[PDB]
């Protein structure tokens, strides 16, 4: 099974891009990543910087996650990111979404050895 590192990764990264250039960014990301496969995902943030600056904020700043589950980190510094919810349009199998850029602190869940994100919880 895809170990929760490696969806992590096809969910949320994205650093072959600073940014989102088209307000299609979520359509075509959303659909490539298969996040609109089954279901149609209603949020997801995708972040353009490095993979390990992103694996880095796992040794960043402790804080709960929404959850309360206290292997969340939030980053030192801002990062690229885009974030996508789904049109009122959006119907399954047709998946739509609203992209916005931001420049925001990201929290992230870790785990494993090495320990690396294996949720994206928020951007703050």
């Amino acid at each position: 099974k895809e170990t929760a590192a490696a969806k992590f990764e096809r969910q949320h990264m994205d650093s072959s891009t600073s940014a989102a250039s088209s307000s299609n960014y979520c359509n075509q990301m959303m659909k490539s990543r298969n996040l609109t496969k089954d279901r149609c995902k209603p949020v997801n943030t995708f972040v353009h910087e490095s993979l390990a600056d992103v694996q880095a904020v796992c040794s960043q700043k402790n804080v709960a996650c929404k959850n309360g589950q206290t292997n969340c980190y939030q980053s030192y510094s801002t990062m690229s990111i885009t974030d996508c919810r789904e049109t009122g349009s959006s119907k399954y199998p047709n998946c739509a979404y609203k992209t916005t850029q931001a420049n925001k602190h990201i929290i992230v869940a870790c785990e494993g050895n090495p320990y690396v994100p294996v949720h994206f919880d928020a951007s703050v």
